[PDB]
């Protein structure tokens, strides 16, 4: 029931990669999510003791979130497109995994999720 600590957005042994890809996935795919009207739930870490779900963590393993993703790429925590993709993949999957087909939530992701899809289709060839 109490929340875990909330993933990593910093450690300086990994070794880190600005490339033009994961440029994109700041400027063009999080701003395009971040900015939506239903980007709030998924802006920060999933507190489960103020929302009252005290078998989230039970459930997700590995959870992840957009302000996680923010301060990832802003601060350059990825080397490559994929992880930061891995991690968008990851967000929407714990929402489908944890609740019920046609909550509002679901709902919510789906709509971020075929934003999400539509950019990362037009994502650049690596430069
Ligand atoms: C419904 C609770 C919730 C929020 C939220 O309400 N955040 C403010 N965000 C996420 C990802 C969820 C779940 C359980 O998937």
């Amino acid at each position: 029931s109490m929340n875990p600590p909330p993933p990593e957005t910093s450690n300086p042994n990994k070794p880190k990669r600005q490339t033009n890809q994961l440029q994109y996935l700041l400027r063009v795919v999080l701003k395009t999510l971040w900015k939506h009207q239903f980007a709030w739930p998924f802006q920060q870490p999933v507190d489960a003791v103020k929302l009252n779900l005290p078998d989230y963590y039970k459930i997700i393993k590995t959870p992840m979130d957009m302000g996680t993703i923010k301060k990832r790429l802003e601060n350059n925590y990825y080397w490559n497109a994929q992880e930061c993709i891995q991690d968008f993949n990851t967000m929407f999957t714990n929402c489908y995994i944890y609740n019920k087909p046609g909550d509002d939530i679901v709902l919510m992701a789906e709509a971020l999720e075929k934003l999400f899809l539509q950019k990362i289709n037009e994502l650049p060839t690596e430069e």
